[PDB]
């Protein structure tokens, strides 16, 4: 039995992948793909109506916001964002509380002068991230800019934004639709589509109606966030199979019980997997309690040396891309909303025992 | 049997779909789909090395030239473009025959103020292209732009460019991989992937080395030849199932012979259905001889009001996806490289038909 612990491209449900084998040839009995249909068909009409609506439900998005999707991955949000956004204006404020936000603010700088806040503690060797209400903003920042899960680091920040009328911009890549959030707080929410969701080749853009109208004249028409909505994100060819897989990955969270369930279920995952780690010596995690990512969680052991031996003891069990990043070597479980508690208990199990053994 | 005439996106090879459907959900023994990797993966990385060693051969692209695989579509190449490869030159050479150009014309008014050539002939009704011998180029132009295939109006310019120094950029979207081209004439070649590979959310572009590093600031690194260059098209993570897929359509057209054995078969099937238009008063098609494509066969009858009975009782037989354009009406079957000779045959069996009922 395999599991994969991938951070992105990611794994899909189960189910959602077994039914999209099933439909891959004849679809909705048309005897053609999903993938070789009109994007202005009838039928795929129908999935991009059906998308919108399930997401709406599922995260309670107001009307007042725009719901688009997007070529080109989160990076393409870094400039998309400035290029919508700055306005009359010449900077924002940008988090930098790790590295996903840090590779926005380096993408910011051929449009604009960030005001990089630094946003990270480091109280006992654990690293956490300052509370919101000390954040030190601008009068004058077109918008705010955070990561509020940040991949590589195991670092999420939980609390919600209650900031003035001021713009906040928030990459969820990472964790959307991993539990409910108030999207009210928010200007911009975009994700690229394959963590938490699954496939690559899709972005999610949720966007408040009064911040269109503003883009530069210099911003590509496929990341202008008024023509995607004046085309209900068919401006040009959109990424068929990957957003009627995201339509199908919605259905299995309705299926499941929505955003409220998903939250218990990965609490609950999460718990387990930082109980292993916390248990013992032999596994360390180094974030603070209050800032830990339940979508992806970094450990390294107490003795470096037994790295790659880990990683390969862990793949003949069917325990796939734990691999952390170079910096902090060591491990990197990603544990989204696809990965059951199962897989997670087989992980934990096979760290105990891996403890036991060395 | 079905056969599918879009335009795009449009019908891959069946034995393509047949191996992704087999390995959908266990790939290469790993027990995950493609689909669920990393892009730095081993298994990955080889995927994106082998197609692009498939694609260099297929098209024989020189060593001097830069393969890369891109989000964004063609409409994003519009922008990308002109940001790439405009330096500080103000103007770009805008070849206008048709609906695409027209497209990358308004893209370009972002950036530049773009020269636009009308090479549209019109004789007879028929609607053709001036030879590249007398299109009015431009000397201080940063480049010249033009779209060999246009999609919508079944227009095609078999004519290899033969301008001096000057860059030649393409929007090859409709054509790629129809038949062999002389890659070494062009600057930049580009396509997206939705047509005449099949896979929607993927774009190529094949671009001279040298021609990289003269991008303007306001491109999104996405979009920078020379940044997809430098990382090998994984600056961002690409459109892995897409890039995949494509890698199959590559390995297919291998199998089939290359692109030489593509022409042949592009060449009769375009044939076989020009063939069906022509030798009767109940279809048309105004496009010169000359200018035909071979993958876009915009028709229509000489009565309009059969219209829907004829797309209605096609569909009842099979045949789907020939709505034509609505300026037009009408009809239009692509027959890209996946559909068959038996798919364009079923097409004229049934034309031939029709006519005999309502002719
Ligand atoms: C010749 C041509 N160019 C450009 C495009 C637009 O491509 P996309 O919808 O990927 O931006 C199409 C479709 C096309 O057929
Ligand atoms: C992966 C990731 C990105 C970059 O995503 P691409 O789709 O490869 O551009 C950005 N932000 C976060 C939090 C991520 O995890």
């Amino acid at each position: 039995q395999v599991y994969n612990f991938s951070a992105g491209p990611a794994m899909l449900p189960v189910e959602v992948l077994r039914r999209a084998q099933q439909e891959l040839r004849d679809w909705h009995g048309l005897g053609t793909s999903v993938m070789e249909v009109s994007h202005r068909s009838k039928e795929f009409m129908q999935v991009a109506e059906e998308s919108e609506k399930d997401l709406r439900d599922l995260l309670n998005v107001p009307a007042n916001y725009k719901v688009l999707f997007c070529h080109g991955g989160a990076r393409a949000q870094f400039a998309a964002v400035p290029l919508n956004l700055l306005g009359d204006r010449n900077s924002a404020d940008y988090v930098d509380g790790g590295y996903w936000a840090h590779s926005a603010i380096k993408e910011a700088q051929k449009y604009c002068t960030p005001n990089v806040i630094d946003v990270t503690t480091h109280d006992n060797g654990l690293t956490g991230i300052q509370p919101m209400k000390q954040w030190k903003l601008s009068d004058n920042a077109a918008y705010v800019h955070y990561c509020p899960n940040e991949t590589i680091d195991g670092i999420a920040i939980d609390e919600q934004p209650d900031f003035g009328n001021k713009v906040v911009v928030a990459d969820f890549s990472s964790s959307i639709l991993s539990r409910p959030i108030d999207v009210s707080r928010y200007g911009v929410i975009y994700a690229g589509a394959q963590k938490n969701i699954g496939p690559a080749g899709l972005t999610l853009v949720i966007v408040r109606e009064d911040l269109l109208g503003k883009a530069h004249t210099a911003l590509p028409s496929i990341l202008d966030y008024k023509i995607l909505a004046d085309n209900d994100s068919m401006f040009n060819t959109p990424p068929t199979f990957a957003w009627y897989l995201s339509g199908l990955v919605f259905k299995w969270l309705k299926e499941q019980g929505g955003l409220g369930e998903m939250e218990k279920r990965n609490q609950a995952k999460a718990e387990l997997l930082y109980g292993a780690i916390d248990r013992t010596g032999f596994y360390r995690n180094d974030v603070a309690i209050t800032n830990r990512s339940w979508m992806n969680v970094p450990f390294q052991m107490a003795d470096a040396s037994l790295d790659k031996l880990f990683l390969s003891e862990a793949e003949a069990q069917g325990l796939q891309a734990l691999k952390g990043h170079r910096v902090a070597g060591g491990m990197r479980a990603s544990i989204y909303n696809a990965m059951p508690i199962e897989g997670v208990k087989a992980l934990t199990d096979f760290m105990a025992d891996f403890e036991r053994r060395h």
